[PDB]
């Protein structure tokens, strides 16, 4: 129980599913935003050249 | 010790230091590799054109 106080995380079953859903949708959104950025930078680099 | 084998990690302090050092040298080398590839790609696209 002291180890639980040291890590300082509530980790409720409801909180766990909610946390993974938000961070997983965020991981895919980051990958999509970064892919758009890379695509637009390649197009812009081609336009410059 | 069974829990330590269920999480599947050796967890030795001397190995922890050696592992982090080897990974950090590789992370630094990879960052340099990406940068080199980006400038040489610019050179390639420009010189070919």
């Amino acid at each position: 129980l002291q180890e639980m106080k040291d890590i300082g995380v509530q980790a409720d079953a409801n909180a766990e599913m909610r946390a993974r859903e938000r961070r997983d949708r965020l991981h895919e959104a980051l990958s999509v935003n970064r892919s758009r950025v890379n695509q637009l930078e390649k197009q812009i680099a081609f336009c410059e050249a």
